[PDB]
This record gives structure tokens, sequence and C-alpha cells, in this order.
């Protein structure tokens, strides 16, 4: 079952809530912005983290699991394999020289997502999609991953649960305000 850490400070947000602000503080990585690409823990193309702060802001997010990047090789420009976590908050420090990367403020994180991809769906796989999004602006794709794991564990939990329902749930805990 998904596993879900929040800060108290958003013990009374909804999940959609947060996830919308988050988004807007990020940006868009292109109707807005050499270049800030992210990276891959080890890397330089596949690791277990892959992470990205906004150009934009402070907001940041690392994806964690068994990532890989096709670069040019088919199929092309394609993030696949298996996202187990997504964390979101503000100011990414850390890398591949350094024991990983970390978020100096985590805000919430996402555990346990069972998302895998294979390299054959190219940009069409979930994985690509929740994490392109995460970074696009629309974080939709992570909300309907989220809702659908939810719902696996209760049907009358969904995004729109405030973080402190998804505690009496089970399946959230906060932790201390940063």
């Amino acid at each position: 079952s998904i596993s879900i850490s929040y800060s108290t400070t958003y013990s009374g947000w909804t999940v959609a809530d947060y996830l919308a602000d988050w988004s807007a503080y990020f940006g868009d990585v292109n109707h807005a912005p050499g270049s800030n690409t992210g990276g891959f823990n080890p890397g330089p193309f596949d690791g277990s983290q892959y992470a990205l702060k906004s150009t934009a802001s402070d907001a940041a997010f690392i994806a964690g699991g068994d990532l890989h990047y096709t670069l040019f090789s088919n199929p092309s420009h394609t993030l696949w394999g298996k996202l187990d976590s997504i964390a979101l908050g503000d100011t990414l420090t850390g890398g591949a020289s350094s024991g990983g990367y970390a978020l100096d403020s985590q805000e919430v994180s996402f555990s346990n997502l069972g998302l895998d991809s294979p390299i054959a769906q190219g940009r069409d796989g979930t994985v690509h999609k929740v994490v392109y999004g995460l970074m696009s602006g629309d974080s939709s794709a992570l909300q309907g991953q989220i809702d659908a794991l939810l719902k696996a564990v209760d049907p009358s939990l969904s995004i729109n649960s405030t973080f402190d329902q998804l505690a009496a749930a089970g399946v959230a805990h906060a932790t201390p305000a940063a």
C-alpha cells in the first residue's frame, strides 16, 4: 500500500490542493524558463533517483526507483523504469557525489507507488507521464495514480482527502515542521 509522509504544516490541506499549489510554485519548464536539466543519481542517464529544481523558484522534486533515460536510442527521449516514490518540497541538495539527492525542506512524499513502465511504451508510459507532468505544471498524471492507490486501500479516500484524513486511514504520517 501507498505510504505518505507530510510535514505537519500541511495536515489540514487536501492532497489535490497541496499538489496544485506546489505545481504553481514550481512553474512550467516550457512556457517560461547552459540549461537546468536536473540530474540522475548515479547518472548520467539512469539511476535510483532523478531530481529536478525549478528554474523559476526553489521548488524541487525527487523521483525514486529504478529510472532510465533513452536519450537518442530507440525509443528516443523516454523516461522509463520503476517509479517507487515522489518527494516534493523546496531546495534541492546533494547529488551523486554525496550519498544522494535530498530536499532541504521536504514537504510531502508518496512512496510505494508501484509504477512500472517498460521501455516499449516509450513516452506513453505512465512513469514518463508522471515525471514529465511534474515539471510542466500538470500533476494530473501523478494525482491519478495516487487516487487509485488510495481507493485500493479504502474507496472513501481520494486526492480530495486531507492529509489528516489519510493519517486516520493508516497510510500517511506527519513529520515535524521544517
